Parts: structure tokens; C-alpha cells; sequence
């Protein structure tokens, strides 16, 4: 399996490009930011919202938990080889203890809403636009040789006031290198595609739109997490009793995956559910032919067979988006 778009970005360009274990770096003023507040917490991190002590600003500030080298130096060369891209959370400075050295990173401020609040807010416009935002971000990290791995709406920033977007926690991203095999331990329960719950490991950016149309899914029939497994067996189990198993054996076959004998007597045999089935009368003024349709072209077993960003973009879906677009 290989990417059907953007294969072979990381072979055209310098080996400095995507050699991220070469990385060094030119190191900020530690004392220029200071921590104020926790935002909470990690495994390794800790974010805080911060201050720069020259300008007053307030930014965001991630202090990476002493670390394996190799993540962190994989983490800073990705978010440095996007920064300017549309809607991608800006990599301000990256700064360290002089003695411990402790590095943090010290990202753009975005006045967010949390998605338990934000999103029952949101009107049907409301989802095509930051939908439409976040493609934007996909398709510039896809087009510059990069995965995310971890799409969900925890990873993405909205200040609505602003209708601003940006896709944040850059930690699980990867470069993509044609017939490369994958560690599937990616994404959140919810948000892993088929590939990862069968162990097919030369996946690539088409993850992502699997991990974007579960989160697409849960907005416009708020059904939250849409696909809500107990475990990564009952995972694909749940998935199953929507698409159907018709279509999740011949993407086995075509594959050539067997799946282990105790999680195949997990999923069983199931019809596929039409996706008008999941629309009632609290979700229906966000449900519409064009959402159904763009849903169902995103959640398809077989990644070769998902929208690209860029194709998505393109979905009737989004036509009245790309109107106001416009001179
Ligand atoms: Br506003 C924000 C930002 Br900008 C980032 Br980078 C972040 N990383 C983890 N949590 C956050 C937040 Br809440």
C-alpha cells in the first residue's frame, strides 16, 4: 500500500527536511516566558497558558517531561517544517533550562471554547466552516510530507468569536516515506481508523480523514464519540455494526489480513445501517444530503478509497463555504 497523493513529497526534498534526529537547535531566552496556569496535563508534557515577560502577550507554553530525544526532536522539526501553514498551531519559540534542560515550547495563544460547550452551539453553517478550516490544515500537512495521527476535536483549538482554527498536539505526527511500516499504537480509541484495529501498518495521510469523518460524524448527529468502543476489539466491533462486515471482509481480503480468530467471533456478521438512521428531531437542522454524502465518502474501510483533504474540499458540502470565499 502506498499513498494514492503526496508519496513521494520526503524524496524530492533535502535529507534535512525529514532527518529529524539530526535536528539542532538554536535555543530561545528561557526568561523571556513565564508560566501563569495549568491547562493540564500530560504524559509526557504539562501545558500551561503563559506570558511573554517583554510584550505582555500571552502565549501557550508545553514543557515536555524528560523525554525520549527522539520524539521531541521529531515533534519540534514538524511543527518548524509547518509553521505558516493555513490553520496549523504557530511554533513561537522553543526555549530550555539552562541546567536541567527541560525544554518547553512556546506556541501561539487561541482563546478556545472546549467542544462540550462549543459544539451544541454550533449551527449548521457553524460545521461546514470550521470543517472546511481544518481540511485546509490536512491538506497542508499531507502536501508538505507530514501525518498528523491524532485528529480529534481535544486537537483542535476554536476561538468562535474569531472563527479561528488550529490543529494542535503534534506529538504523534510522522513523516510519510512510501511502503514504510507504521507503529498503529496512534490516534485515540475513537478515532482509529480500520487500518490500526487490524494491524495494517503501511497506512499514510488517508488516517487522518478516517480520525476527521469520526469527528465529523459526532457533530452533525451529536452522537459523541460516534463510534464509543470499550476496548480496541470492541472498537472495530462498533464500526462493524454501522458500515456492515460485507465491506470489512473484502478489505481483509484485498489486504490479505486475517484477523485474530477471537476478534473476528467478536465482530460477527452485520448489514450496513443507512446513515439517515442516526438523524432525529434534536440533530436534523445539521443533517442534509450533502453531509450524509460527504460523511459517507470519508468513513470507508479501505483508506485508498476515502476523499483526500483536497478532494473533500471540493464536496457540494461545502459550496456555500467556498462562495464567500471570494472577491
Ligand atoms: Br489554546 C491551546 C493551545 Br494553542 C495548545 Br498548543 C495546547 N496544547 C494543549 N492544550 C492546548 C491549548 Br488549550
Amino acid at each position: 500500500s502506498k499513498a494514492r497523493v503526496y508519496a513521494d513529497v520526503n524524496v524530492l526534498r533535502p535529507k534535512e527536511y525529514w532527518d529529524y534526529e539530526a535536528l539542532t537547535v538554536q535555543w530561545g531566552e528561557q526568561d523571556d516566558y513565564e508560566v501563569v496556569r495549568k491547562v493540564g496535563r500530560g504524559k509526557y508534557s504539562e501545558v500551561f497558558e503563559g506570558i511573554n515577560v517583554n510584550n505582555n502577550e500571552k502565549c501557550i507554553i508545553k514543557i515536555l517531561k524528560p523525554v525520549k530525544k527522539k520524539k521531541i526532536k521529531r515533534e519540534i522539526k514538524i511543527l518548524q517544517n509547518l509553521c505558516g501553514g493555513p490553520n496549523i498551531v504557530k511554533l513561537l519559540d522553543i526555549v530550555r533550562d539552562q541546567h536541567s534542560k527541560t525544554p518547553s515550547l512556546i506556541f501561539e495563544y487561541v482563546n478556545n471554547t472546549d467542544f462540550k460547550v462549543l459544539y451544541p452551539t454550533l449551527t449548521d453553517y457553524d460545521i461546514r466552516y470550521y470543517i472546511y478550516e481544518l481540511l485546509k490544515a490536512l491538506d497542508y500537512c499531507h502536501s508538505q510530507g507530514i501525518m498528523h495521527r491524532d485528529v480529534k476535536p481535544h486537537n483542535v483549538m476554536i476561538d468562535h468569536e474569531l472563527r479561528k482554527l488550529r490543529l494542535i498536539d503534534w506529538g504523534l505526527a510522522e513523516f510519510y516515506h512510501p511502503g514504510k511500516e507504521y507503529n498503529v499504537r496512534v490516534a485515540s480509541r475513537y478515532f482509529k481508523g480500520p487500518e490500526l484495529l487490524v494491524d495494517l501498518q503501511d497506512y499514510d495521510y488517508s488516517l487522518d480523514m478516517w480520525s476527521l469523518g469520526c469527528m465529523f460524524a459526532g457533530m452533525i448527529f451529536r452522537k459523541e464519540p460516534f463510534f464509543y468502543g470499550h476496548d480496541n476489539h470492541d472498537q472495530l466491533v462498533k464500526i462493524a455494526k454501522v458500515l456492515g462486515t460485507d465491506g470489512l471482509n473484502v478489505y481483509l481480503n484485498k489486504y490479505r489480513i486475517e484477523l485474530d480468530p477471537q476478534l473476528e467471533a467478536l465482530v460477527g456478521r452485520h448489514s450496513r445501517k443507512p446513515w439517515l438512521k442516526f438523524m432525529n428531531a434534536d440533530n436534523q437542522h445539521l443533517v442534509s444530503p450533502e453531509a450524509i454524502d460527504f460523511l459517507d465518502k470519508l468513513l470507508r474501510y479501505d483508506h485508498q478509497e476515502r476523499l483526500t483533504a483536497l478532494e473533500a474540499m471540493t464536496h457540494p458540502y461545502f459550496q456555500q463555504v467556498r462562495a464567500a470565499e471570494n472577491s
